[PDB]
């Protein structure tokens, strides 16, 4: 299925079922936690002619990372639109990896796809590792 801009997804780790969420601890982390159709488990994508943004429906706040990319780095809403590189998985063609631009850093649902509900998001170098890879559709 299509994936367009203007349009509002839900992105689910392929590995662990749960989706990417802000928080609604802090309204800033980004954690894996299990749909309920919330808006803050919503991102609406803008093609900005080079790049993806993902901006949360609840919140306005786009996803984005906290600090330099590297193994570890935290994803969080940001003010800002952050671009980021989408592409389909080699491997799986159902599924995406979402990559900082030009570098190797993917996102990653850290403790290998763990299931537990508040799991941070995170930026890894990309392998093979199933918690690095994501479906993308309808709410
Ligand atoms: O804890 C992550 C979780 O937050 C839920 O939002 C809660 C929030 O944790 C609580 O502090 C606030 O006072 O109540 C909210 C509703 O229970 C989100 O619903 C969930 O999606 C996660 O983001």
């Amino acid at each position: 299925t299509q994936v367009s801009s203007g349009q509002t997804y839900k992105i689910t780790n392929v590995k662990a079922g749960t989706v990417i969420d802000l928080s609604g601890e802090d309204n800033k982390s980004i954690i894996g936690y299990p749909y309920h159709s919330g808006k803050n488990q919503q991102w609406t994508f803008n093609w900005t002619g080079k790049a993806w943004t993902l901006r949360s429906a609840s919140s306005g706040s786009y996803l984005g990372i906290e600090g330099t990319p590297a193994d570890g780095t935290r994803l969080v809403a940001v003010n800002d639109p952050f671009e980021w590189h989408i592409w389909r998985d080699e491997a799986n063609e159902n599924a995406f990896r979402i990559f900082v631009p030009f570098t190797n850093y993917n996102l990653d649902l850290s403790g290998y796809g763990d299931t537990t509900p508040g799991t941070p998001v995170q930026l890894w170098w990309t392998w093979e590792g199933l918690h690095q890879t994501w479906t993308i559709d309808r709410p």
